[PDB]
């Protein structure tokens, strides 16, 4: 049992191969908006994506991901709760079988239809493998998706998903601008946590934006046509690829806004 999201290999099984699943700083979590403290010392987040170079889009058996050139400081996250500079490696999504679930973080127990993660790693550690071994190695920018109006900036992604239906498939995905996926406000919540997929490493500063983006029903329906399986294996829709909320334990969620 390679891990997944089903009855026999899903999140409640992960601790057997990855014991840190039951650790002290696991993600995602419920963001209780009334308990999160406004921290007037938190800086605005700096998102510098003007020089981003997308490379490929890939179905990895658990999500689909757009990968970027992280060999230079072209698309970087700085400021906010972070020290130093974090390079964009990839983005991917988590989504549901229906619109009432799909997000990993929840807000006062509310689930969104999907959640976008933009994954960045701290350049002081030189590469992402080294960064995942450090408590401040990664910064993941989390954006909620609700269903309503279409997101134009998402359409270029949606339109190539038919070409990466099954696990292992990839395609050229150049000149994609991730600025088109961002909401107006960069107000955020932040807390120390983990990767939400194996190996569940406790290396992430989470930055979760308050404002969701709206996507259309037709856009999310295309997510739901992807397959967890490889080509030629029984077809199993890539849906509900989200880890549930984990215990907060001894952590404080801080808000950038009043
Ligand atoms: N859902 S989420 O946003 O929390 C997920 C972020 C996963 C980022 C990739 C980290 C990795 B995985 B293990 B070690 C590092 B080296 B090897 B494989 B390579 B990938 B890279
Ligand atoms: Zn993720």
């Amino acid at each position: 049992h390679h891990w997944g999201y089903g009855k026999h290999n899903g999140p409640e099984h992960w601790h057997k191969d990855f014991p840190i699943a039951k650790g002290e700083r696991q993600s995602p979590v419920d963001i209780d908006t009334h308990t999160a403290k406004y921290d007037p010392s938190l800086k605005p987040l700096s998102v510098s994506y003007d020089q981003a170079t997308s490379l490929r889009i890939l179905n990895n058996g658990h999500s689909f991901q757009v990968t970027f050139d992280d060999s230079q400081d072209k698309a970087v996250l700085k400021g906010g709760p972070l020290d130093g500079t974090y390079r964009l490696l990839q983005f991917h999504f988590h989504w549901g079988s229906l619109d009432g679930q799909g997000s990993e973080h929840t807000v006062d127990k509310k689930k969104y239809a999907a959640e976008l993660h933009l994954v960045h790693w701290n350049t002081k550690y030189g590469d992402v493998g080294k960064a995942v071994q450090q408590p401040d190695g990664l910064a993941v920018l989390g954006i909620f998706l609700k269903v309503g109006s279409a997101k134009p900036g998402l359409q270029k992604v949606v339109d190539v998903l038919d070409s990466i239906k099954t696990e292992g498939k990839s395609a050229d995905f150049t000149n994609f601008d991730p600025r088109g996926l961002l909401p107006e406000s960069l107000d955020y919540w932040t807390y120390p946590g983990s990767l939400t997929t194996p190996p569940l490493a406790e290396c992430v500063t989470w930055i979760v934006l308050k404002e969701p983006i709206s996507v259309s029903s037709e856009q999310v329906l295309k997510f739901r046509k992807l397959n967890f399986n490889g080509e030629g294996e029984p077809e199993e829709l890539m849906v509900d690829n989200w880890r549930p909320a984990q215990p907060l334990k001894n952590r404080q969620i801080k808000a950038s806004f009043k």
